[PDB]
């Protein structure tokens, strides 16, 4: 199967990172439609799923006026994703808990990967993820962990 799949998140919460880990170099750069904005775009395999994963430009909020917000508002609004991760920061979340309300609005299937999870030890996940009623999964783009994890739940939304 084919799932199309968008990365959002707040600016500087490390989902380019994220987004080099999924896709290695299978991942190319060109321009959002009519504009100048950079779009990355790649490919990888995950247990029989072929996953297309977008880089959405960082938001503080969708709201915004800014051309950045303007495109990933828009792509959000036309569905073409089948779901979306929201990248967040688990140091201080409450710029990425603000964005995600209002990405729940536009597509309620979200997964919510947290990040910087090394640097924070310097959060109880199952609770955060029982308040939100969407999967939590902490990742570190350098070691690996949590991909896995991240992987498994995308493909239990494409189903």
């Amino acid at each position: 199967h084919m799932v199309k799949v968008a990365l959002a998140g707040c600016p500087n919460v490390g989902k380019t990172s994220l987004f080099n880990a999924l896709t290695g170099t299978k991942q190319y750069v060109a321009n959002w439609p009519g504009v100048t904005v950079e779009k990355k775009e790649g490919v990888f395999t995950y247990k029989g799923y072929t996953i297309n994963l977008i880089d959405l430009p960082g938001t503080y909020s969708l709201g915004y006026s800014s051309i950045d917000e303007k495109i990933a508002r828009d792509y959000l609004l036309k569905g073409d994703a089948d779901l979306v991760i929201l990248v967040a920061d688990s140091v201080n979340p409450e710029q990425s808990l603000y964005l995600l309300l209002e990405i729940l609005e536009m597509e309620k299937k979200v997964i919510l990967a947290m990040t910087a999870i090394d640097e924070a030890k310097k959060i109880d996940r199952y609770e955060l993820q029982k308040h939100l009623g969407i999967p939590v999964v902490f990742t570190s783009s350098v070691t690996g962990e949590g991909l896995e994890e991240l992987k498994e739940k995308i493909v239990e939304y494409a189903q």
